[PDB]
């Protein structure tokens, strides 16, 4: 009995554990945008800089 | 990360300085146009200056 609660629990830890990766990815994607548009103001931000 | 900042600012930078020598040819074309001025003024003069 022991050893089935165990891999009951270790395979749907398993399983939600890969959600974690999901949640890791979808952040990343948001965050790469922000990088993107973040470039965009660095670069504008040099050529305002001109007298 | 930090290159591609770099390469952004790099190019962007460039961009700004071709300005800075365009900005400066017209300032020696305004300029040689009052060299030309002044070379015709300096010729008046000495012709003024005989008796």
């Amino acid at each position: 009995n022991r050893f089935t609660a165990n891999i009951k629990g270790l395979t749907q830890a398993s399983r939600n554990a890969n959600d974690g990766i999901s949640i890791a990815q979808t952040t990343e994607g948001a965050l790469n945008e922000i990088n993107n548009n973040l470039q965009r103001v660095r670069e504008l931000a040099v050529q305002s800089a001109n007298s």
